[PDB]
């Protein structure tokens, strides 16, 4: 509907063709996320959405509550299409907030709790956000004014700035909505609309444009390859914000299938411990940090985690003998997760045998995934052959939000995302992330992104540049189309100029 003006603002859409595949072959379905939450309630009003602490929501509560709480932003002044930031702990009322936007059409831009003032500041100009919604655990946290008061430069367009205090009830954490009479919310967008925008994972954020149809796909697919049901009850320990912890299967998975969520403001052991013991909980995800600090609490003999099923593990490189690690202690079923915010999220399956779950990270989720291994000049790679790992698919993105520039490095010719990560297909086509194409060099105690240089290079005629380190020292790999580089970079951070530089192959 508003795809005219959103191409206007920065979005760059799905090629025709493709979005008609993916329309065809049955990817893209025809359901908003709030839609998808309406018929959630359809189905599963009285079951147990979400717990944390003493509240809890069913479906029917929560669909209610996103209602009254989209009312209330609609009488703010919030309005369909708007950007609105949203920053939150691990607390219920997020899922509240969440809904609510989606309720009146407006554009959640979801920010990891932790991030400051500078990146807020950034992620709020690039997107045009109207609003900044920060949700706190505590009363003796930073609001949302407390943040914008902090930016460098005033931001006149963003004059919604709220701060929601979770407390022990979720009546007493939303007083605003005394005042509102819930409404028959009338939301426009269609599914192949935008419907928010995530955060890439060095320096500032880009910003990454996801659609209903081509998320909500995303997650009935881990849906099915995570095995959940109504039954299944999932500890949430990750940052709600982040897409592993959303969609992967996340939380919105658990939603889609009725299950129960459980809500954890904290990482700690023996915290979650008690949880799993607690209810039961069948299904986690970690990053392999946290299952190091699980595996080595001297905690873990004191609860019952027999009820575990299934823990997934993604977001860095896990190693293979840490994950044999958490298969044994646990005893569950490993499940690797190699995804990035940017689309392609790959698992391995859960009648993978072991070996697999411990060796590789899995499946593309959709048959009409493409997954290219490219050799340093862009040729597509053999099986086992390790190299540049880019995609494309129907819930991958084809260009960051209102980023033009960074858009004609990011993706290929042919509209490849470049995930910037190596790595291999194997025999069975599962993946395995060997590592990053460019790691920071370390030059004398200082840490460059070497992207950061080919940037200002690719400003000098330059056709093609990779800066990489050798001896600790900064090499620049040119293809044509010294000092007059680093004359040029000083015009122009000097810990970072090249050391030395013109090759015609292996860019
Ligand atoms: N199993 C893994 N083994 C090694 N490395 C991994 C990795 N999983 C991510 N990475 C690295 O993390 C980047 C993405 O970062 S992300 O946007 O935060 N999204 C996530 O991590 C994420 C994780 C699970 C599901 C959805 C997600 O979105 C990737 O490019 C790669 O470099």
């Amino acid at each position: 509907m508003f795809i005219e003006q959103d191409i206007q603002l920065g979005y760059v859409p799905f090629p025709k063709s493709r979005a008609q595949q993916y329309r065809d072959e049955g990817c893209w379905k025809s359901q908003t996320h709030f839609q998808l939450l309406a018929s959630l309630k359809d189905r599963f009003a009285q079951r147990v959405a979400v717990i944390q602490d003493d509240k809890q929501l069913t479906y029917q509560q929560l669909y209610d509550y996103a209602i009254h709480y989209g009312t209330y932003l609609k009488q703010q002044g919030i309005r369909e299409t708007d950007f609105v930031l949203l920053q939150s702990p691990n607390v219920i009322e997020v899922f509240i907030v969440i809904f609510g936007l989606y309720a009146i059409g407006a554009r959640p831009v979801f920010c990891l709790h932790g991030h400051g003032s500078y990146e807020i500041e950034n992620i709020a100009r690039q997107s045009r956000a109207v609003g900044f919604l920060k949700l706190c655990g505590s009363a003796n946290e930073s609001t949302a004014t407390d943040v914008c008061e902090e930016f460098s430069k005033p931001n006149f367009k963003l004059w919604f700035r709220e701060s929601i205090v979770s407390r022990s009830s979720i009546e007493a954490s939303l007083p605003q909505l005394q005042g509102v009479a819930p409404a028959n919310l009338r939301a426009q967008s269609e599914s192949e609309d935008i419907a928010f925008l995530q955060l890439s994972g060095t320096g500032l954020p880009k910003l990454i444009p996801r659609t209903h149809a081509d998320y909500i796909y995303s997650i009935e697919k881990s849906v099915d390859v995570a095995g959940l049901t109504q039954d299944t009850k999932q500890l949430v320990v990750l940052p709600v914000m982040h897409n592993f912890c959303m969609s992967s299967p996340g939380f919105l998975g658990v939603f889609y299938v009725g299950g129960t969520v459980v809500l954890s403001q904290l990482t700690h052991p023996r915290v979650c411990f008690e949880l799993i013991e607690k209810y039961q909980i069948q299904q986690v995800s970690l990053v392999p940090a946290i299952a190091t600090l699980w595996l080595n609490a001297e905690s873990l003999k004191d609860y019952d985690l027999s009820s575990l099923q299934v823990v997934q593990v993604g977001g860095a490189k896990l190693l293979p003998s840490l994950a044999e690690q958490i298969i044994d202690t646990l005893q569950v079923k490993l499940q690797q997760v190699y995804g990035m915010a940017e689309g392609l999220v790959n698992f391995t399956h859960l009648d993978d045998s072991d070996q697999i779950t411990i060796q590789t990270q899995g499946k593309k989720l959709s048959h009409l995934d493409e997954i290219r291994i490219a050799d340093q000049d862009g040729n597509a790679l053999p099986i086992n052959a390790i190299g540049h790992i880019q995609t494309r698919g129907p819930y991958t993105i084809n260009g960051y939000y209102n980023l033009p520039e960074i858009n004609q490095r990011a993706f290929t010719q042919d509209g490849f995302y470049k995930t910037g990560d190596i790595g291999y297909l194997d025999e069975n086509l599962n993946i395995v992330v060997t590592g990053r194409e460019k790691e920071q060099i370390n030059r004398s105690g200082e840490k460059i992104t070497p992207s950061e240089i080919e940037e200002f290079i690719l400003q000098y005629s330059v056709k093609d540049v990779c800066v990489i380190g050798v001896s600790e020292r900064i090499k620049a790999i040119i293809i044509p189309k010294l000092k007059n580089i680093r004359k040029f970079l000083i015009s122009k951070a000097h810990f970072k100029i090249p050391d030395e530089i013109v090759v015609a192959d292996f860019k």
